[PDB]
C-alpha cells in the first residue's frame, strides 16, 4: 500500500493559491463517487480490492457507484473501472448537525483489479502521531464546485486543534483535524476526499474532507475527519463483514 | 388535519428581527428528532399517527427517535411522547452536493396517540399554488444553534424562484422554494422543520427547511424543499408500506 507505481511530482506551486495539477495516475487510491446518472458528488480512497472509505455526510447509497483509475473527468479515452456497491456502513456515531465522526465504508459487489494506476492507500494505526506543521497533500476535483477538470494537488501544513479553534471556534471536536491557512486553499479536496502524509516511504491516510472556508480563503484552513480516531471502527467492520 | 385544538396567536413582532415565542401546544404537528443520547439535531412534522416527514440531509437512522408534544426543550414537566423509528425511507433522487429533493419519511414502530397537543399537519396536493408574497409561518428551535429554549415562530413572505436567485444564484432548483428577506430571519427553523401556510381555515405544509443565511441576515431568505414537488412520492411510499 501507499507506494504508487507512478511517482508523484510536487513543485513549489503546489504551495500557493489553489495548488497545481497532478502527474496522471500518481495518486492511485483516489476514486470518484457518482450517482446512478454519472454525476460526481464526492471523493473517497481505496483501502483494498473490496473496500472504499469516504465521509458520512456524503450520504452514499447502494445505487451510487465507485469510479477508480480516473485522471480527467472530461475524457472518455482513459481506462477506468466502474464498481457497484453491495452495502453501505455508516458510523453509528455520526451527527448531521455537528458533523463529527464523519466516516462511512463502502463494500464493493465485485473486487477492483489492481494495477499501476489502481492500488490502495495505507491506513494509520490508532496510535500514530502526525505533528502540527507536517506538510501533507490533499488531492481531488473539488475546484469544479465553483475551472480545471484534471486531478489537482496542494501541499499544506497540519495545524493543532487549539490553533484551528482560532478560526472555527467550538465547531472543532476531538475526532477532527485541520490543515492549511498557509497561502493556499483547501478547496481542491472533494467532500470525503483524502489528506495523505508520507512516512517511511509510504503515503498514509490522515484525514477525510469534512468542510472548508466558504470563500476558499488562502488564510482559512480546512477541517477533516481524523482517521486515527476512527481506524479501529474501520478494522472491526472489515473483520465482521 | 391542520386545525390545532389550541389556536396560535401571531403578533406584529413575529414579523421583525428573530420572530416571537409561540403559544404552548399551538403547533401540534411539530416534532423534534434526537439521537440515541437525547441530542436534538433536526425537526419534522407529523402527517398521521404512524408517519413523520423531514429533510434527507438530516441523515436520520432507525436508532434516532421522534419526540412529539414538546414546547420547552429545557423542561422535564410537560407531557411528551418518545416514539421509536421502525424504518427510514430516503428519497432516491436526493443529492448531497446540490441538496435537491431534500425529503425523507420515517415510519414509527408504534403509533402516536393524538390529543389536543399532538395531531397532524395537512399535506398539499401536487397541483396547489402558494403564490409569491403569501405570508407563511416557520416554527422551530433553530435559534438554539447559536438563546430561547421555547418554540419560536416567525411570519415571512414566500418569494418567486427568480427573485430567490438574486440571492443564491444557480443553487436554486425547481424542487426548492424560498421565503423571507423582509426584515426577519429564517434561522428559527430547524433543518427539516415546517413552513406552513393557512388556506381555508387549515394549516398546510408548503416547505421543509434545507438551508439559510450563514449570518441569519434579516435581508437574506431561507431555502426550503418544495413539498408540492414531492407529495406524490410521499403518498406512494405510504401506500406501499
Amino acid at each position: 500500500c501507499g507506494v504508487p507505481a507512478i511517482q508523484p511530482v510536487l513543485s513549489g506551486l503546489s504551495r500557493i493559491v489553489n495548488g497545481e495539477e497532478a502527474v496522471p495516475g500518481s495518486w492511485p487510491w483516489q476514486v470518484s463517487l457518482q450517482d446512478k446518472t454519472g454525476f460526481h458528488f464526492c471523493g473517497g480512497s481505496l483501502i483494498n480490492e473490496n473496500w472504499v472509505v469516504t465521509a458520512a455526510h456524503c450520504g452514499v447509497t447502494t445505487s451510487d457507484v465507485v469510479v477508480a483509475g480516473e485522471f480527467d473527468q472530461g475524457s472518455s479515452s482513459e481506462k477506468i473501472q466502474k464498481l457497484k456497491i453491495a452495502k453501505v456502513f455508516k458510523n453509528s456515531k455520526y451527527n448531521s448537525l455537528t458533523i463529527n465522526n464523519d466516516i462511512t465504508l463502502l463494500k464493493l459487489s465485485t473486487a477492483a483489479s489492481f494495477s499501476q494506476t489502481v492500488s490502495a492507500v495505507c491506513l494509520p494505526s490508532a496510535s500514530d502521531d502526525f505533528a502540527a506543521g507536517t506538510t501533507c497533500v490533499t488531492t481531488g476535483w473539488g475546484l469544479t464546485r465553483y475551472t480545471p477538470d484534471r486531478l489537482q494537488q496542494a501541499s499544506l501544513p497540519l495545524l493543532s486543534n487549539t490553533n484551528c479553534k482560532k478560526y472555527w471556534g467550538t465547531k472543532i471536536k476531538d475526532a477532527m483535524i485541520c490543515a492549511g491557512a498557509s497561502g493556499v486553499s483547501s478547496c481542491m479536496g472533494d467532500s470525503g476526499g483524502p489528506l495523505v502524509c508520507k512516512k517511511n516511504g509510504a503515503w498514509t491516510l490522515v484525514g477525510i474532507v469534512s468542510w472548508g472556508s466558504s470563500t476558499c480563503s488562502t488564510s482559512t484552513p480546512g477541517v477533516y475527519a481524523r482517521v486515527t480516531a476512527l481506524v479501529n471502527w474501520v478494522q472491526q467492520t472489515l473483520a465482521a463483514n
